[PDB]
C-alpha cells in the first residue's frame, strides 16, 4: 500500500551556485523561436525537448530549482535533443551544458522518473498535456523527468541566468507568472515520497 517513489531532498544550503559566462538563447524572439520551429519541422520533423525537476528543501518545504533569464522568464533547464538522440542521455548532457562546472568535473546525474509528457499542436504557444483532437502531426513533444540530487554538488549558473529556488506554493495556480507546465509541478510531484535530509 506504499506504492509510492521514494526522493532524497537535501537542504538548498548544500549545493554550490557558481557562475560561468552566459548561455545565449538560440532564439532572438517570440517570432525566431516559430520560424525555427516550422524550418526544422520540415527538415526533421517533431521537435523533442526535456526538461529536468530538480528539487532541494529548506526546513522541509519543497523548493524546484528554476532558471530565470534576467528577470523575465522562468525555465526548466532543459532544451532540444537531436535527431535519434536517447532521451535521458540527452537531458544528462543538456543539464551538463547548463549547470555544468568551470573546472569540467561531472555532475552525477541521476534520471529515473517521468513526471509528465506536453505537445504543441501548432507553431504558436499553447501546449496540452495531451495530442489535442484533430492533431495528427504536433509540432513539439515534451517530456519532463525528476532528477535526484546528489547531498552536495556545485552549479555554476550562466551569468544571463539566475537560479532561483521556488517553494511549491508559489508554482501553484500561477500559470500567469509560470506557465501551465510549471505552475502544475506541485501536483505532478504530490506522488512522491520526499524524505527531508
Ligand atoms: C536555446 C536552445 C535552442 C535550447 O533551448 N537548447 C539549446 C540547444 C541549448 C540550451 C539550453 N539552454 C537553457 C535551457 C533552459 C534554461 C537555461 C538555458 N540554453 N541553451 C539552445 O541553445
Ligand atoms: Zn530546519
Ligand atoms: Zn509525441
Amino acid at each position: 500500500s506504499m506504492l509510492e517513489r521514494t526522493i532524497n531532498l537535501y537542504p538548498l544550503t548544500n549545493y554550490t551556485f557558481g557562475t560561468k559566462e552566459p548561455l545565449y538563447e538560440k532564439d532572438s524572439s517570440v517570432a525566431a523561436r516559430f520560424q525555427r520551429m516550422r524550418e526544422e519541422f520540415d527538415k526533421i520533423g517533431m521537435r523533442r525537448t526535456v526538461e529536468g525537476v530538480l528539487i532541494v528543501h529548506e526546513h522541509r518545504l519543497p523548493h524546484v530549482l528554476l532558471l530565470q533569464l534576467g528577470t523575465t522568464f522562468f525555465k526548466l533547464p532543459g532544451g532540444e535533443l537531436n535527431p535519434g538522440e536517447d532521451e535521458v542521455e540527452g537531458l544528462k548532457r543538456l543539464m551538463t551544458e547548463i549547470l555544468g562546472r568551470q573546472d569540467g568535473v561531472l555532475q552525477d546525474w541521476v534520471i529515473d522518473d517521468c513526471i509528465g509528457n506536453w505537445w504543441r499542436p501548432n507553431f504558436e504557444p499553447p501546449q496540452y498535456p495531451y495530442i489535442p483532437a484533430h492533431i495528427t502531426k504536433p509540432k513539439e513533444h515534451k517530456k519532463l523527468f525528476l532528477v535526484q540530487l546528489q547531498e552536495k554538488a556545485l552549479f555554476a549558473v550562466p551569468k544571463n541566468y539566475k537560479l532561483v529556488a521556488a517553494p511549491l506554493f508559489e508554482l501553484y495556480d500561477n500559470a500567469p507568472g509560470y506557465g501551465p507546465i510549471i505552475s502544475s509541478l506541485p501536483q505532478l510531484l504530490s506522488r512522491f515520497n520526499f524524505i527531508y535530509n
